[PDB]
């Protein structure tokens, strides 16, 4: 297992623009269009995305092409930031991986705001760090989801996916 196959069992894949958990429209392995409310203006970002006029419906390789960049932003992002990077640094393989997986979904700034978290990890207190992450919104909203990355953290292992 790696990075990307744990991102496909959690998000899915569809071809056409679809509402996600929170009802924003989204594409392929969970691309966010837009947060706006207009299916308009998603159709415009995505043709922008893709370049070319793609009236809502993509191919598997522009799915999985739009993926490897969203993956490939969200490494990024953590290297770049001054509260996640040291985290990053200090994990092993596998908790790597858990944590892009809550960058790609909630954003940097998102995950930067776990502060009590983040310090656990560093601290390796594993356990205590699973405790602290279910007290969130996020645990709340997306509970299986949730739980499998929170599994993650706690073992070091791949077992919730298996
Ligand atoms: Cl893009
Ligand atoms: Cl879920």
């Amino acid at each position: 297992m790696n990075i990307f196959e744990m991102l496909r069992i959690d998000e899915g894949l569809r071809l056409k623009i679809y509402k996600d958990t929170e009802g924003y429209y989204t594409i392929g392995i969970g691309h966010l269009l837009t947060k706006s409310p207009s299916l308009n203006s998603a159709k415009s970002e995505l043709d922008k995305a893709i370049g070319r006029n793609t009236n809502g419906v993509i191919t598997k390789d522009e799915a999985e092409k739009l993926f490897n960049q969203d993956v490939d932003a969200a490494v990024r992002g953590i290297l770049r930031n001054a509260k996640l990077k040291p985290v990053y640094d200090s994990l092993d393989a596998v908790r790597r991986a858990a944590l892009i997986n809550m960058v790609f979904q909630m954003g940097e700034t998102g995950v930067a705001g776990f502060t009590n978290s983040l310090r656990m990890l560093q601290q390796k207190r594993w356990d205590e760090a699973a405790v602290n992450l279910a007290k969130s919104r996020w645990y709340n909203q997306t509970p299986n989801r949730a739980k499998r990355v929170i599994t993650t953290f706690r073992t070091g292992t791949w077992d919730a996916y298996k």
